[PDB]
C-alpha cells in the first residue's frame, strides 16, 4: 500500500498507475489519473485587476480561471475539464436530463493538486500571488454547469458537462469576499509568481472518512436549470432537486484552493502582453463503475489498509 | 468487519455488524420458503429471480406463475415478521407503523433447489452480482399481497423493479452480459440446491437508513388503476424514498434461468423450484405510535375517591 | 443460584434463573410507575399495598383515591406488556392471547418514595413478607382497567385477592401480626424511600407455572353484574386456574401503612406515595395464536399463472 | 470513541470527537441557566422539557409562564454564542450569517434545581430518551426571541417541534408510554438537582450535518401571521431544512414533570426550576462571508501619489 | 509470446488476459477478449426443417442462429453480438450515418470460436449435426445490419449494430447451398448432439499475413441501406459505399464455419420442446484506437515474435 | 524564555511567551500582505519603513505612493483582526471597542520581496533596531484608513510617528548612522527577499500594557483639519496614552531604502516591494461591553403566562 499513501496526498507522484485510498469505504474500486496541461495568461479587459484560479473537487474539473485568454464570449471565466476520459455527465437535452453516459456508481477523489510556472522573459518576470484553502458554505445559485469544450456556443446535445462557480462570483460573489480577506483564511501563503513554481498546490479533504457520492443513470431536471441562449452555461436555483444535483457532482468532504493573482498587466502594448504561467493540473479519482459500463471489467479489489496551501513541489 | 456474511451458515452468525454505526439496535431475522415455477406465457424464453437490498424484499421473480393481472414479475415480501411499510392513502404517504428508525442488512441471500422428477430435471443457469446506478423510474411501489387489484388501504409495500427492465431494460443488458460480471457462475439446476447466493456490501463503512414516520408523496407516485403497483416518475421527493428503502451499500444479485419448458400438460410443468430467502436485518426503532390497544392511566392520584 | 436478586439493584441483573429450567426462554421486564394516596373513607385506618407473585400484578393497594365504584381496593397491572390474560366471554374462558405457555418469576418488587410537602411529610409504616397457604376463596380476578364498569370480552385481567381480605381476612389477621413475619421493618414514611422491596422464593428449585390457550369455567366462577371483578368458590376448577396464575414458589409483601389523613381538606390530603413497581419475568411462548394480520400465501407453485 | 461525554462532568472535558471526522474544526461552548414555572392553564395537568440535538437549542419547555402570545411552548435558545440561522425574509431564506460549514454535537443535557421553599417541594418526575423517526410537518421554526409577535427581518431562529405534539403528538404518546423507553427513571422534583440528563449519540460514526449560506424556501414555509412561529409541510424541501438544523445520529430526552400546581394564590405557584442548559458544539467554519466592518484597501501599490 | 500463441487458434484458453498476433503489423494495439453464453434452441415454426448456426469474422458479432427461440418479430434468425464492450458501431440516424462511437481506427481477429453442449435430460437427448468451414465470396446484398438487441423494433437513434447475413440466406441463399453440400467442404465433420461439446469450432484465417481493417469515424450512407418499417434490420443493394462498408466490418482474411443442426424437433407436446444448446462464443480481438476514445490510454506495444471444423475440445 | 522569535519560522511557534505573566490569555496573529511603492515626490532621496511594538501598527512607510493627502508617511494598520482602538468624537475619547484589558507581543517582524524586472532590480538597503528615548511629541494619532480627510466618528487609531522624524527628526539622526547601531546590516534590494526583520524585547520580564475602555483627552491632543492625524504635547495625559498603545519593552527596527527613482514613466516607476507584516499578539479581553446585538432574556420566570 506504499505506493498508494505515496500518491494520496502527493498528486504529482509516479508511485503507482492505480491510486485508491485504503480505508474500506469502496471495495474494488477504479483508479483513474486524468492530468491536464495548459497555459493561463491574465487578458487585456481585467486591466490592473487581480485574476483568480479556483481549484474545486468538483467531478471532472481540473481547475477555474478567471479572466484568461480562452475565456469564451461573454463568459468571465473558463473551465478547464478532463474530458474524453470516463469521468464526465452530459447534457441529454432530448430527454431533458443530464445523463451519466459513462455510468459511474460512485465516486471520489484520491487526490487532486496544481503547479504553475512563469515562462516569461526575465524583463517581464515581475507580478505576486496570494493563496489559501478554504471549506465555503456553497449555496447553488453560486454554481452552475459549463461545457467542458469551453467555447463561445450554447450547450448543444451530448454536450459534455462540468460544474464550476458562476463567473461574477469572482467579482462580487463568495470568491470575491475570500480574495479579499485572504490573510485569514486556512494555509494563507503568498510570494512572486518567477518563484510559484517551488509550490505544488493540492486539496485536503476535512474528514478522515471520505464517502463517495453517488450517481444515476439519468438525473432529470425540470425548469430549475436554465440554459443560456448564447454561454456554454447553465444556471441554478436553490431548489431541491439542485442540491441533489450539487451532491453528486460537487465532494464537499475536501477544501477548495483558490489563487490570486497579481500579474504583469497584459494591455497589448509590446512588452506588456500579461504573465503567462504553464499549469498541469492532476484530479485522481476512485470510481465504481456499473456492469453496464464499458469500464467495469477494469475493476480491481481494494481492501483496507492498517495546513498550508502550498508544498515544496 | 469487511465483508457481511453467509446468511445459510452452519457456523454461527453474527447477529448484527461490529462497527459500532447502530448503537443498542435490535437484530431481526426474516426468511420465506415457497416454490415458484416458471409461467407459460414465457415460452421458452430464460426467466429471473433478482434479490435486492430492498427492505422487506425477499426476491422478485420474473414472469412465474404467482405474476398477478397484467404484471410480468411476482415481489415476494417478508411483511409478517414487521419491516416493511404500508400505504396511508387516506394521508396520501407512506406509512412506517412497524416504528423502524433506522435500518441496515446484515446478510441476505437465496437458495434454490429443483423440486423435478428425475425425467424432467433439465435446465441450467447463470448469477452474478451488480453495482447499479439506478434511476427512481426503474423501481416501483409493489403490493405484497403479490395480486391482481389496486393497492388499497394499509396495503403492505415492497420496493422492487418494474417488470419490463427485465425485458428490455437494465436487467436485460446484464442479464445478457452475465459472464462480464463480477462474482458470475453457471451450473445446472439440478445441481443449484448446493449454491448459497449471499448479498455483497460494496463498502466496509455501511451506514443505516432512515426512515420518516410518514413520507408524503404528490403526483409524482402514480397509483396503477387496476395493478398493485405505483410508478416512480425522477424528482427530488421520489429519490428521497428511494434512498430510505433501498440500500445502496449493498450489490444486488441476479440469476438468469433456463427452466425446462411449462406449457401446462402432464410431463411439461416447468422447472419448480423451492425457494428460501433471508434477509437479516439490524434496526432500530422508535418509540411505539400507535397505543390503541394499551391501557393508559393518569399517573397522578385522586385527591378523593369517585365513590364520593 | 439460591434466592432471586433484587430488580432495583443496579449491578449486573441477571436477565434469568441458570437453573437450567427453562430452556430457551425470553426474559420480559414490566415496570409501572404511579402515585397513589389514601381515601377519605378509610379514615385514619391503615392502608395495605400488597405485592403478590401474580401474573402481570404490579401491586395491590387497599383504600386509595384510585378504587374503582364500590370496591375497597385498586389492581394496577402490565397489561401494556403482554403479560396478561383477559376475559373471553363469548367462549366463557380465560383467555391466554399473548400465548404464554410457562412462566416463572426472575425478580419482582416495588420502591416507594413520599411525594407530601416537609410539613405534612408525617406518617410510618410496617413491612413483612408471607407465606400464606391461599384458599380460591380468598382470590379473585379484577380487570387491570381499575374501573367502575362491569368486566367485558377481551378485558384484561390480573388475579389479586378480594378487597374484604384486608379489613377482615387473611391480610387483616396478618397486618395485626407483623413482628411474628420473616423479614420485619418498620420505619417512618418521610424514610421509606431508601427501601427496596422485593419478593423472595421459597425454594431455590422454581418451576415454572402452565398456562393454556383457554381455560374454559362453568358457574364457579360469578362476574359481578357492576364491578369489575370477578369471583371465586374453592372447587377444583378455581384450584387449577389459581395454581397457573399465582406462582406459590414465592412469598408475598404486606406493606402496612399508617399515613396522614386524608380528610379532602387543605393540609389534611393524604400521604401520596410514588410507586415503583417491576415485575421481571422468565417465559417460554408458545406458537402465535392469532394470524389475523398475517399475509399467508400458497406456498406451493401454481401450475399455471392465473390470466389463462 | 463509542458514547459521547456528559457536559456537567468536571473530569477532563474533552473539546471534540477524537475520531478524525472534523479536521481543523472548532469547539464551542453554550450554555443556558434560567428559571421556569409550570403555568396556571396546564393546570395539574403534566408539563414537558424536552432537549433535542437541534443547532442552538437549550430546550423546549411545555406549558411554562414564558409561553409567548397563543403559542403552548418555549423556546429556549444560544444565539448570543453565534450558532443560529437567521430569517432573511426580503431574499424568502434561511441565512447561515454566522458562517458554520459544518457541525456536530460534542456534549448536551441539562440540569434542573428546584427552587421551591420547604413546604411547598412536592412534585415528581419522569425521563427517558428516544430515537423518535421525525417527520417535518411535526417539527416548526421558532424565534429565539420567544416573544408574542411575528417572525421579522433577520431574527434569530431555531428548529423545534409543534407546541401541539405535547398535547395530543408524538410527544405525548411517548410522554405515555415512558417506561418502555429507553433510560428511564423517575423520582422526586426535590431531589432532581441530583440528575446530569445528557443526550446519547445513536451511533460512533457521527458525521457532521451540513449547512448552505441560504437556503431559498417557497410555500412550504408557512410564517405565522401573529406567531413567532413558522409551520413546514412534507415535502423535499423541507426535508433537507430540517437536516441541516436537527442532528438524528443523537437523540432525544424528554422530561415528564407533575409539579405543585399553579393557580396564581399564595402557597400553589407552581414549581420553579433553575435549568442549567448546555449544548458543546464542534464546528467547521466557512469564510467571513459579511467584511462590512472590514478595510480593504488595493494591496496593489499606485504607481503615483494621489496629489499628483 | 507463448501465451499469446497459446490464444492465437485456441480462442478457449485462459493463457493471457492480453491476445495478440506477433507478426508486426499492428504496432502497439490493444486485445479485447469478447465472451458470450447463451441457449440455442429451434422453435417450433421451423418444424423438422434443419437449423443453422453462422459463425463469421464479423466485428462484434459472436453468431447467428436460423429459426431458434429468440428470432425477433419477423426475423427468421437470431444474432447475437458483444454490445457494451467497445467493438461495435452505431446508427446515427439523426446525421445518417453508421458511427463509429468507440472510435476503432484499425482492427482485426486474433482467434474466435464456439463451443455447443446439449442440455436436454436422457430421454430426449438425439438429433445430429454436420460442420464445416468455407470461404465464400460475399456480395453485399446479401449481408444487411441487425441491431445486437435482436429485438422485434425498428432501428432507433444509437442503436448497436452487427453485420450479418439476411435471414433468407439460410432458407434459399448461400447458406442454404452450401448446408446442402456440406460434405464437399473443407473440413468436414459430422456427429452426435450428445457428443458435439467434445468440439470446439474456431474460425481459421486463409492468409498468414492478416491485415487490419480500417474504419472512419463516420460512415455516410444513402439511400443504398434501406431501413425496415418494422425489423431491427437495414438491407444493402450491391453498390460502392456498401461494397466499403461490408470492407470495414467484415474482415474476409477469415474464414467462415456453418453448422447445421438436425435436432429433436420442437413441437409443443410434453417431451417434445426440441434441443437446447449451451453456447459459449468468444471473440479475440485486437484494436488500434483514436486517441480520441477512452480506450486509447490502454495500448500496449505489440512487436514481432520470431483443415477440419471442430477440434477437441 | 529570554528572547521573542521570528515570526516568520517554517518551524512550530510558541503562541504565548511562558513566563506566567499573562495567565489564561489568547493570542491574536495579525498579518498584513501589500505592494508599496516609493512615491514621485521624494526623488532620489531615501525611503524609509519603521517597524515600532504599536498595538495594531503593521508598519509605517515614508513616503510612498499610498500617502494621504499632505502628510508625509503611510501607515498600515491590522484593524481588521481586532487588536486597534478607534476614535470617539462625541464623548471625546479613545475608545477601547475591541474590550483588550492586557496586551503585549509574543513576535513581531516584516518581510520584503522586491518586485522588479530584471533590468529594473536595482536599489540597496540598511537596516537596523534602536532603542529610543521616545517624547510623546514625537509620537501621533493616525488613522488606519490612511485617507485624505479628517479623522472622523469611530475612526480605527494607530500610534506612529510624525513624518518629519524621517526627515529631520530622530528617525533621521538614526537613519544617517546606521551603521554604527545595533544589528546593523545592508545589502541590495534585490537580496532582500531572503531577510526575516524581528523586533528584539530589551527585557526577559515583558509586563503587559493595560488599556482603559475610555481613555478621556483634552486639548493637549490636536486634531487636524484637514488630515487623517491628531498630534500630541508632552502633558501627563499623553505619556499616560503613549504608556498605554506603544510597548516600550521591545526595540524598533528603522529599514532605510534607496529604491530605483520613480518618475512615474514606464521604466522608471520606482522598486515595488512585496510587504509581509506580522504582529502576534497576547491578549486579556476584559467581558463584552456592546451587547446591542445580545437578546437579553429576564432570568425570573413570570408568576402568570402573559397570556392571561
Amino acid at each position: 500500500h506504499s505506493k498508494h499513501f505515496s500518491v494520496i496526498g502527493n498528486p504529482f507522484s509516479k508511485a503507482t498507475q492505480q491510486p485508491q485510498i485504503p480505508d474500506g469505504r469502496m471495495l474494488e474500486s477504479l483508479p483513474r489519473r486524468c492530468q491536464l496541461v495548459t497555459e493561463i495568461r491574465n487578458n487585456v479587459t481585467v486591466g490592473s485587476n487581480p485574476t483568480y484560479i479556483l481549484v474545486a473537487p468538483s467531478l471532472g474539473l481540473a481547475f477555474q480561471a478567471y479572466q484568461d485568454t480562452n475565456v469564451p464570449g461573454g463568459l468571465d471565466s473558463s473551465v478547464y475539464g478532463l474530458q474524453n476520459r470516463g469521468c464526465t455527465v452530459r447534457a441529454n437535452l432530448s430527454a431533458t436530463s443530464i445523463e451519466n453516459y459513462n455510468d459511474i456508481a460512485k465516486w471520489r477523489i484520491v487526490s487532486q493538486g496544481i503547479n504553475l510556472k512563469l515562462n516569461n522573459v526575465e524583463d517581464e518576470n515581475d507580478g505576486w500571488y496570494e493563496a489559501c484553502r478554504f471549506q465555503h458554505d456553497w449555496t447553488p445559485d453560486e454554481l452552475c454547469l459549463r461545457s467542458t469544450e469551453n467555447d463561445a456556443s450554447t450547450i448543444s446535445q451530448d454536450e459534455d458537462l462540468v460544474m464550476g462557480v458562476i463567473s461574477s462570483s469572482f467579482m462580487n460573489g463568495a470568491l470575491n469576499t475570500i480574495g479579499n480577506n485572504m490573510v485569514e483564511q486556512r494555509g494563507y501563503e503568498s510570494g512572486l509568481l518567477k518563484n510559484i513554481h517551488k509550490r505544488m498546490f493540492q486539496l485536503h479533504n476535512n474528514t478522515s472518512a471520505i464517502r463517495p457520492k453517488t450517481l444515476q443513470g439519468q438525473f432529470n431536471y425540470g425548469s430549475e436549470i436554465t440554459f443560456s441562449g448564447t454561454e456554454s452555461e447553465a444556471r441554478f436555483t436553490d431548489v431541491p432537486s439542485n442540491r441533489q444535483l450539487v451532491d453528486s457532482l460537487w465532494h464537499n468532504d475536501y477544501d477548495c484552493i483558490l489563487i490570486k493573482l497579481y500579474p504583469r498587466e497584459n494591455t497589448g502594448a509590446a512588452g506588456q502582453t500579461g504573465s503567462a504561467l504553464i499549469v498541469n493540473a492532476i484530479q485522481n479519482l476512485e470510481l465504481q463503475y456499473s456492469p453496464t459500463s464499458d469500464l467495469s471489467t477494469y475493476h480491481i479489489a481494494n481492501k483496507r489498509a492498517r495546513d498550508a496551501a502550498g508544498e515544496p513541489f
